C-alpha cells in the first residue's frame, strides 16, 4: 500500500517524498 506518485506512476520511496501541496510525486515528477 505504497504511495505512488501523483503524476508518473510508480512508488515514491521515502529517499525522494517530493513536497507539492499534500502528497507525493519524484523529483522529475513535481
Ligand atoms: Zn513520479
Amino acid at each position: 500500500m505504497n504511495p505512488n506518485c501523483a503524476r508518473c506512476g510508480k512508488i515514491v520511496y521515502p529517499t525522494e517524498k517530493v513536497n507539492c501541496l499534500d502528497k507525493f510525486w519524484h523529483k522529475a515528477c513535481f
